This record gives structure tokens, C-alpha cells and sequence, in this order.
């Protein structure tokens, strides 16, 4: 039945809400260029040329493209995202279904500034998924090229490439090279279609909710503790003498009570204000940044371990690299003003999570004696301690869905730091390429590889369907909870809609944490 | 099912290592020109013209082309060749399978 | 069958490589002295004598000896270790078998 | 039933002749010393010290000993060997059976020049056969240490050692080391015994016979050939003119007849006379020797390809290295006079085989023309030509039985050049060692390996049984054939018997070729 004049698929885009699950399917139109003139090319950056050692790399760029749907706005609409976040404590992806269909391959001819496009009915494309995870996995890096958030936008498939070991701009013996034609792939003409299914491994629900309590307040406010603490080490008066006095901490003093738990770990970061005059006058972006050091390279911790953006009544402050940052529609690449970016906020987790800018706490720096006054130092970075509890970073409508947990001997709490679901066997990479069609060869034999090809591109439709499991909200709270709401007041444009010129925009980040729970 | 708008084959290139044997499959894209303007032509070289007696020949050139995979690097990659030579005392070809498909 | 003039074991030392596993057996000859004249003795080290507080200890020495094979070179040869490390992403011990025999 | 006071085997030595086969079993008493103080040691010889590059080597000596029965006199008596060679055209080994039994292990104590030997009843020996041919195979090298030819002689087991690749006295990366304790072996006390069976792979019968014809004489002497040859190229007379005349070769001229076959290949060698005055006055032993050159080393060809020792009526001449040489009883190692050696003779094969000293033939060296007289050069070495036929070298009562065909991509006529049966899977090597028994250790722990051992040796009996297949003599010859005979005349000693002092000797080499056949 595969043929020129019959479609190989239909347009399936919508969501369906059944009980404890939701199924969101979405269809897009794509265009695939020929990359690198059908060539593999090594790419590298050394220190020569004024570049920093931190930015050096070595790798390869491939003629292949790839499909990536790693952002939530691919699957969910803004209305569907509102149903999710207002009504549910949590969600996780159950399973996946992917399709390529209605494939056109077209050739381009140019002479005398005249440009002709025509169907090439016998050309093919090649598609394979990496099921065995045998290639460098580039999806969890939050790149561009995902399916658009708006279904009527036609998008371009991004080029595939990878990096490996280097010393400066040079390769090392361990650095590896991958030919993607060394994989079995399916070849498709206009009548052919492609499909596969995928099932997510078991993963904890993302927690969509805020706590209605904080660790330090878990106590009964009406009752004293039966335990004691050291209240006073000196007699009061003009000349005091040392003593040990003890008290039971009740509601009057909550800070001094005994507790079973500790706030989550921290790696401290620098505080930036949105009011400019409050910030230091200097360029502290890179220099005062919080960084980690790996094999002689320093790299920014972006965003880092999940920590509250700010404490009470300070919304102007945010950690320098410590929060996700989205651009408004039409924002440039480089040196864009604060007005075009959209900053997220993690403040919902300030119940269990230390604030990103502030210290974790203070510890004793010395041994005390009558000749030595006590000294207490500040803890800027704190690893895991027994008794810690913490919240993961929130997920956003336009943020990343999943990441691949690296394959390593050990890890700690392998939740991705940008957000989403850590996966040992994530959804596979889907690689696509236009098969090269050479122009006429010389008519006398030459061993050289053929460098002359017909210019071609391909278009088609891609459909992706995810089944999500929902965790219903059991709360017995009396008073009404905070919800995500559209503003009632009038405006020139509708939020999450096209404008006069026809372009779709997302006006703000939408997090998932609205409903509340008790610790 | 043979038609313009459906592919007649898929791209199979890889190796699989099972016990006492290995199976190496490889796929390439080719281009075939018209040779000799669809003609057979006799070709020869004599001693006249400064050529040596040792290099004389007589034969024919044909409009036909031919497929040849006689070099090991066709079938093996450099990593596969390393697995072979480091781990094994010997090897021999058991059997062959050939395909032409997706012809424009 | 236990007797003076018949051996109670044989010398088994080699490795065998089967599929996803390897079995390395090794045999050695040992000699066991009498320790401590058949006595238990307490041993200790204090700070007196110029020794550091960090090196202080208290314990006992026993007339008993012990068998220990905790190093890889006990089980693997250098050729076997090369087969392991060049061809494999990982390994773990499944099971153990131990013997004492031919005791004089 | 294994115990101190019961024997683990019996003495089986004799032969039995059944039809087309003979079974020769033989039992000997052996003694095994401790070698190398239970140590492996590398051994090497470089050019430094006045030694030649040709004699350089690198290898290892092992504490292990080995059993070798590779000489025929182990299995056959002189009477049995006479029954074999006089009555049979050929023979080959069918199968093998080996036993070790009645094992004593003894310890030696010395002080004050007093030497005490006692039984150590709990000591063991270790025995394994190399069935998979995983060790260097040293048996086919015609070394000493075989079972004695006389059953009442007690013999010492030879030490095992091997060589590998070298550059000078130095090892190379490919040169390999073998620990023989890295093999599974059987451990035996005095009550234990050892046994295994072996079956020879199919091998051509050794040809025990001489030809009653020669290649050049295969014709009918009474009849002319219907073919022609070029008899005369010139007219006879005072001034001759060129012509072509042809003749049919009959009985009158046999040398000029056409023939279907060619003599065997040759590699020419130098002629030595037993009458001293006829030999050149010089030391030509090594310098005038026939040699082959392998990786910069020259090595004598000893004996080399099978060629007749001498032609008719010259028994004083023999090829320098081109024949096997046995010593008379009590002959020394170095520079022994001609009287103590026993030279063999291959003259029986001069029917099909070129003589070792003489040329193969002559071939044309040029193109002939009226201005150029013909030139004909001598062929000293000749490789295989289509139409060649040849005989293998003869086997002797005291000579080697078999050799291991090297494992290689190719070989040509893989019959051992010293003699016997070439075997891809020959009888395995049988390796034996005294298990080390250490003296008392220090009573305080030391990591150093124990260097102090009880001095021990072991004795016992070894029994070997071979089944030989016989090829009966079908000859229709009228006149009586030559046989091997004992001299009828009186003598002080019996040949192949002990003398007054009690030592056994073999007075002469006995080849196997007596009966005759037609080509």
C-alpha cells in the first residue's frame, strides 16, 4: 500500500485525561537539510586565538540530524499544563510512541539566480534509534531544536554532533570516533513510514506541590519539650561567673528546640539584585561565579543543587547562576537585557532547602577554654549529612523533561540538576539523514570518493505520544489553595497566543508547584 | 510491492560476534556511469611507441561495471579488526550474502 | 581410603574461559610454623618509649595461622589478566571453592 | 587399596607377535632428582665470550623432568628387531599405553660426611601429560635420557627445558615463558599409580625394503622404443657440417631412452673418505659444511634430505653431515676418533635417490648458436619437480621413532629428516617432578619465598606398551633375499649382550631395509 499518492499517516495532536493518567499526543511538520555536504568533520577549539582553557573541546560533527522532544511544551498545551499543575501532587511519564510519516524528499536546482524545487520520488531518508545507547547522548543538554510549543510552527531538525576526550585542541588515544552509518538504519521513500514504542523505567513522581510547613516548625506550638538544652553559661550581673543552666524549649523559644531533621545540602552562590544600584559596580559575572573544577577546567554550576532562590520579602535577589533563565520571544543570543529574559523562582522549597545565596549554618572553629573565647565559622558548602531532607528543582512548561544518568560506578540522588526525571535508559536518540544522491560520475573510473551530489532536503510530519501517570491530591486542607490563573484584566494580546504578526509566545515561566502538602 | 515510492532495502552495516564466529555486514552507496558509450572496444599495446615487450597486451573493454569487495577494510572496521587479531589464532570466511536495492 | 601412602588431592592450577564467565583455579605449597609456642599473648603499644599517641594499640597474638588469597595475582596469571582487561567492561566474583590436601 | 605395603604395578616386558601386528611392552626402573633446587631459571648464550652468533639462544630450565621413549631399542630387542626387518615390508605404530607405578620417594641427610637415605612416606610426585600440545615440544630433537635399550639398566630422568625467541642473549617481546605448575597435574604417593593411553594418528608405513630396480632401468631390455631422440648434430668426417639425425633408443643405448620419472630432490653435500690420506689437509668440517641460513644464523644440515651415501664400489666415502652417526658403548662427548663412532649407510636408496655428494644433473646455461658453443652447468641443489620419486631415510634400532610436525601454514612431505614418523599430534610429553617439601620455617612470619627444602629424590618403574601394525611381504622373487644375520664365527663377546664387566653394548647400527621390491 506504500505509494506516492497515498498518505502514510494522519495528524494526531490532542490530550485525553483518563482517571489517574493523561495521554498527550502532538504532531509537527519538520524540514531536514543536508548537513556538512554528507561529510563527517572533526571540530575542536584550542587555547590559541584568545580562547580560554575552560572552553577547549574536541569532537566531530555528523551529516545526521536528530529528533528531540525534551521540553514539556512539546507535549502539553498551556491549558493542559494548568489542569496538571492545579489538580495533581505529582506525575511521571509511563510510555512513549513515536512516528515519522508523509515524507517528501525534494531536490533544489539553481542557475542564473533562478531556484527550482522538485520532488525526487526515488530518494530515501535513513532513520534509526539508538536502542542500546551506543552513541554519545546529547539530548539532556537543553539545546535548541525541540518540537515547537505551538503546533502550527514548522521547525528545522538540528544537526547531530558529539564531543570526546581532548588535551587542548588535540585528541588523545582514548578519544573515540563514531560513524553513524556503521549502525543498521531503516531507509524510507515517500510511501514508507517509521514507528517505534518506548516504555519509561520506573521513576519517582515529580513533586508538584509546595510544603505548608517548614522543617524548623514541625513542632506542636502548645506544648513544651521534655528535653533540655544549655540556656545560659554565665551568671547575670556586673561581674559574672561561669555556670551551666538548662531550659526546656517551648513555644516561647522554638529555635532552641531539639529536632529530628536537617535542611538539604548547599553549595553557596552569589547574590544578584534586579535593582541595579544595589549590585556592586564591577563585572563579577564570571569572576565571582560559583564554579567546579574538573581536570584543570573551571565550569559554572548552572543551576546547581536545588536551593531556594531567596528568603522572605526579598524577590529582587536571585543566585547568579543558580536558577533557570528563559528568553522572551525574539530574544537574541548574546548580551541580552534583563527585560527579555524570564527568571524562574524556586522559593517554594525554602521550607526544606537552604537559600542559595546564604550560608548553610555555623560550626565551631576551635576548642573553648577560659583563655579562649568561642569562635564559630560559616558553612558555605555542605555535603549530605544523616537527617537531611530536600526538594528537587521544579519543572517548567518550557523546561527539560528528562536526562540520562551517566553510566558510572556511583551517583548520589541522580535527579537532573536542570530538572525533570533522571533515567538510566532514557528515550533513545532518533537520528535521521538524507541519503546522498550523487551527480553524474566521470564516465572514466576514478578511485576518489564522489564529492558531487544533488542538492536535496526532506520534509514530513513527526508525531509523538506520551502517557503520563498522575498522583491525585488527597489534601484535607480547609481553606482554598493557590492556583495558576490567567489575569482577568484586559490586554492587547492573549497570553499564550499568536499576535497580530502571527508569532506565538510564552509570556512567563509556569512552574508545577501550587498545591500544598504537610511535611 | 515493487514501486516508485517504496524502498526496496534497508541500510545494514555492523558486526556481531557470536562464539566461534563473527558476521560483518556493510552497506555502501554507489554510482554507475555509462562506459564506452555502450560499446565493446578492443584494447592493445604493442612495442611500437617506445613501450617494452614486457608490457604488451591485447584485450577488450566492456560497457559493464563490476562490484568488488576483496579488501578486508570493506567488511571490518578498525575496532573489529582489533578484536579479531588480538583474540584469535585464525579465521576463514564461511559464507556470503549480497544485495542491490534502492536503485535510482 | 585416608592413609599414609595415598595422596588426598591433586594439583589443579589453570583458568578456563567459558562465554560470560572465567574460572581460575590455583594450587600452592605452604608451610606452617608453630607460633607463640602454642600460646596466646597480649600485645600493646603505649606512648611511653617515644611512640606517638596515634600508633598506640592493644590486642592479642594467637598460635593460629590463616590462609589469605585477597590479591588478584593469586588467581590470575599475567596472560589471563590481559585477556580480562582488554576484552571486558566488567567482572565480579561469583563463587569460591577451597581445599587443603596432602598434609605432612 | 593404595597403600605402603602393596605394589601398584607389575613388571611387564616382552613382545607378542599376532598376525599383521606386534605388541612390544617394556618396563624400566628410573630415578628422578630434584632439578634447579625447585626453581625455574632463564638460560641464555650471547656472542660475548668468544661464542658464535650461530650458537646464541634464550630459554628457561625447569625443575621438571620428562619421560622419553623415542628410540626403537626402547621397545624392541635385537631379536625382535630381526623378526621385524627380515619378514616385513613395512610397519607403523598403532597405539600406546603408559604407566608409572611402585613409586618410592626418599630423603637424603648429610652431616660429617655421613650420608643417610630414608623413606618419606607422605611425600608426593607430580605427573601430567601435555595432551593439548601447549608446551614447547622437545622430544623430536634426538636427545639422551631415553629408556635404556637393556631392560636391567636403571636410568636417570632428564631435566626439562625449552628455548624461545631471542636477539643475541636477550629476550624479545614475543619470547614466551611457561610455568609447568600452571597445568593441572596428578599427585602421587607411594601407593598411587599413573596411567594413560594414546592412539597414533594415521601415518604411512615406514618402508622397510630396498628396490630391486632403479628408475633409469625400468625398461624392457629386449625391445626398442617407438620414440626418437636427437642422436647426432654433425656429420662425421674431416670437415663436418651441421645436421639433425634421430635414433630410436633400444637396449644398446639405455641412457638415451625416454622416461616417465625423475630422481628425488637433492641438496648437495661434501664428500669425506674414511681413508685419511684421501681427504684434504685442512679443517673443512664446519667451513666446507652444507648449511642453511635462518635469521642470520647458519646451521648445519644434519642429516638433511635423504640421499644415497655413496655410489657403486665406494664405501669409504660418506657425506660430511649427511648420515646418522651413533657412538659405540663408552664413547666420549667431544672429539672422538672414527673408531668409536658407528656410521650408517643409506646406499639402499641409490635406486631412486641422487647420491648425497654428487650433483643432481646438468642443465643448459645459455642459448646455442653457430657462434656460441653449448654450455651445460651442474645442479647441486634441486627442489621438487613434477615426476620425482624418492625414498625416506631409513630407521635404525637405536634411532628416533617419531617427530612432531611443526604447526605451520605449509610443509612439504613432512617426514622427519632424522627418520621415523612425522606426527601432527605425536605422543604427548610426560612431565614429572618431586613436589618440594620445605624445612622448618622461621616461627616468625616472613614474606620471602621459602628457600630451604628437604633433599629428596624418587624412584619407581615405568612401563610403556606400543602396538605396531605390520605390512607383510608379498614378493614373488625366486632367489633368496638378503637377511640380517649374526656372524657365525667365534668371538670373545656375544653381540648385543653384556660383557665381563656387565655393561650392555650395541655393536653396529641395524637398519630396517633388507627385503626387496620392484619399483
Amino acid at each position: 500500500a506504500d505509494g506516492v499518492g497515498s498518505s502514510s499517516g494522519n495528524w494526531h495532536c490532542d490530550s485525553t485525561w483518563l482517571g489517574d493518567r493523561v495521554i498527550t499526543t502532538s504532531t509537527r511538520t519538520w524540514a531536514l537539510p543536508t548537513y556538512n555536504n554528507h561529510l563527517y568533520k572533526q571540530i575542536s577549539n584550542g587555547t590559541s586565538g584568545g580562547s580560554t582553557n575552560d572552553n577547549t573541546y574536541f569532537g566531530y560533527s555528523t551529516p545526521w540530524g536528530y529528533f528531540d522532544f525534551n521540553r514539556f511544551h512539546c507535549h502539553f498545551s498551556p491549558r493542559d499544563w494548568q489542569r496538571l499543575i492545579n489538580n495533581n501532587w505529582g506525575f511521571r511519564p509511563k510510555r512513549l510512541n513515536f512516528k515519522l510519516f508523509n515524507i517528501q524528499v525534494k531536490e533544489v536546482t539553481q542557475n542564473e539566480g533562478t531556484k527550482t524545487i522538485a520532488n525526487n520520488l526515488t530518494s530515501t531518508i535513513q532513520v534509526f534509534t539508538d536502542s542500546e545507547y551506543q552513541l554519545p547522548y546529547v539530548l539532556g543538554s537543553a539545546h535548541q531544536g525541540c518540537l515547537p510549543p505551538f503546533p502550527a510552527d514548522v521547525f528545522m531538525i538540528p544537526q547531530y554532533g558529539y564531543l570526546t576526550l581532548n588535551n587542548g585542541a588535540q585528541a588523545v588515544g582514548r578519544s573515540s570516533f563514531y560513524c553513524l552509518e556503521y549502525f543498521p538504519s531503516q531507509m524510507l521513500r515517500t510511501g514508507n513510514n517509521f514507528e517505534f514504542s518506548y516504555q519509561f523505567e520506573d521513576v519517582p513522581f515529580h513533586s508538584s506541590y509546595a510544603h505548608s510547613q517548614s522543617l524548623d516548625r514541625l513542632m506542636n506550638p502548645l506544648i513544651d519539650q521534655y528535653l533540655y538544652y544549655l540556656s545560659r553559661t554565665q551568671t547575670g550581673g556586673t561581674a559574672g561567673t561561669q555556670q551551666l543552666l538548662f531550659s526546656q524549649a517551648g513555644p516561647n523559644n522554638m529555635s532552641a528546640q531539639a529536632k529530628n531533621w536537617l535542611p538539604g545540602p548547599c553549595y553557596r552562590q552569589q547574590r544578584v539584585s534586579t535593582t541595579l544600584s544595589q549590585n556592586n559596580n564591577s563585572n563579577f559575572a564570571w569572576t565571582g561565579a560559583t564554579k567546579y573544577h574538573l581536570n584543570g577546567r573551571d565550569s559554572l554550576v548552572n543551576p546547581g543543587v536545588a536551593m531556594a532562590t531567596h528568603k522572605d520579602d526579598e524577590e529582587r535577589f536571585f543566585p547568579s547562576s543558580g536558577v533557570l533563565m528563559f528568553g522572551k520571544q525574539g530574544a537574541g543570543k548574546d548580551n541580552v537585557d534583563y527585560s527579555a529574559v524570564m527568571l524562574t523562582s524556586e522559593e517554594e522549597i525554602k521550607t526544606t532547602n537552604p537559600v542559595a545565596t546564604e550560608q548553610y549554618g555555623v560550626v565551631a572553629d576551635n576548642l573553648q577554654q577560659n583563655s579562649a573565647q568561642p569562635i564559630v565559622g560559616a558553612v558555605n558548602s555542605q555535603g549530605a549529612l544523616p537527617g537531611m531532607v530536600w526538594q528537587n528543582r521544579d519543572v517548567y512548561l518550557q523546561g527539560p523533561i528528562w536526562a540520562k544518568i551517566p553510566h558510572t560506578d556511583g551517583n548520589f540522588h541522580p535527579s537532573p540538576l536542570m530538572g525533570g526525571f533522571g533515567l538510566k535508559h532514557p528515550p533513545p536518540q532518533i537520528l535521521i539523514k538524507n541519503t546522498p544522491v550523487p551527480a553524474d560520475p566521470p564516465t572514466t573510473f576514478s578511485q576518489a570518493k564522489l564529492a558531487s551530489f544533488i542538492t536535496q532536503y526532506s520534509t514530513g510530519q513527526v508525531s509523538v505520544e506520551i502517557e503520563w501517570e498522575l498522583q491525585k491530591e488527597n489534601s484535607k486542607r480547609w481553606n482554598p489553595e493557590i492556583q495558576y490563573t490567567s489575569n482577568y484584566y484586559k490586554s492587547t494580546n492573549v497570553d499564550f497566543a499568536v499576535n497580530v504578526d502571527g508569532t506565538y509566545s510564552e509570556p512567563r515561566p509556569i512552574g508545577t508547584r501550587y498545591l500544598t502538602r504537610n511535611l
